[PDB]
């Protein structure tokens, strides 16, 4: 029940503009200018992220969190569970709110057999929850996430008249996560290595390219603490970036000119000039990794909108 509102931008989730326009006229424009959204035109009640694995569902949630400006966001997973009754209560009183239910096939499971019996009563706390006896004619909207859709219930499914599909990034938007999941970070890229990288990169999901650039981030960390040499060099002071100093140690090859032999654990804390990250180790992390995504995943996914598409 993470009641809170993290730190995602728009800005930070690349590509999936369609979702996000999407996103900002059913939860945002209602909340911040409600008498456009009275009578008729009243928002969905549900809105349900769908696509494959990896490609923005959770994280597009953690955007509307933070960019939800003026309502406070409810967030659940996959996690004697009769307290449901207790969210939805939580949210009528601070209303406008946001209610966001990741992996909503947590609360199923069916090859149209497989249950838990008394989960069956927990689907019903909730799809009898989403009609409301005290008919909450509140902000409040709720939120769901998955990349098994089909494996809904129709009753909860058909809960969600707006849903929205979470696809895998378009070119473009893949350079632009190599970029992000790098940011402050000290390396030698350019412009060009981005777009190369992108290009790269056909068929992988943004939880791909994560995995990958949080591997070669870490090239410098295996570098310093596996390394036998260090040179002495010139650089940024560690305790005041703007002041140089002719001592930094950085790791080298022993057939290098100014070779000390020691290891990290003789490189005193604050002395320690890093290696940068270059493209050579964003390449090398791409090859030890491969798309997650298959086809017949995304064929699956074609079918869950065939016709059910919207509302039913
Ligand atoms: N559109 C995106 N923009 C930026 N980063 C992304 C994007 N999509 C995925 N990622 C990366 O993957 C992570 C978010 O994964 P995400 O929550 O979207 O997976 P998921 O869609 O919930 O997987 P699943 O569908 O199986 O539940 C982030 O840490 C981020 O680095
Ligand atoms: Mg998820």
């Amino acid at each position: 029940i993470v009641i809170e509102r993290p730190n995602v931008k728009w800005s930070d989730v690349a590509g999936l503009e369609g979702a996000k326009e999407a996103l900002k006229e059913a939860v945002i424009l209602p909340i911040k200018f409600p008498h456009l959204f009275t009578g008729k035109r009243t928002p969905w009640r549900g809105i349900l992220l769908f696509g494959p694995p990896g490609t923005g569902k959770s994280y597009l949630a953690k955007a509307v969190a933070t960019e939800a400006n003026n309502s406070t966001f409810f967030s659940i997973s996959s996690s004697s569970e009769k307290l449901v009754k207790n969210l939805f209560q939580l949210a009528r009183e601070n209303k406008p709110s946001i209610i966001f239910i990741d992996e909503i096939d947590s609360l199923c499971g069916s090859r149209s057999e497989n249950e838990s019996e008394a989960a069956r009563r927990i689907k019903t706390e909730f799809l009898v929850q989403m009609q409301g006896v005290g008919v909450d004619n509140d902000g409040i909207l709720v939120l769901g996430a998955t990349n098994i859709p089909w494996v809904l219930d129709s009753a909860i499914r058909r809960r969600f008249e707006k849903r929205i599909y979470i696809p895998l990034p378009e070119a473009h938007a893949r350079a632009a996560m190599f970029r992000l999941h790098l940011g402050s970070t000290q390396n030698s890229l350019t412009e060009a290595d981005f777009q190369e990288l992108g290009r790269k990169t056909d068929g992988y999901s943004g939880a791909d390219i994560s995995i990958i650039v949080r591997d070669a981030l870490m090239q410098p960390v295996r570098k310093v603490q596996s390394a036998t040499h260090f040179k002495k060099v010139r650089g940024p002071s560690r305790a005041d970036p703007n002041c140089i100093v002719n001592d930094l140690l950085t790791p080298c090859s022993p057939g290098d000119p100014g070779a000390i032999e020691m290891t990290w654990m003789d490189v005193p804390g604050d002395k320690l000039l890093e290696p940068v990250v270059s493209m050579w180790d964003m390449l090398r992390s791409l090859s030890s990794t491969k798309p997650t995504v298959n086809e017949q995943d995304l064929l699956k996914l074609k079918k869950f909108t065939e016709d059910f598409g919207q509302e039913g």
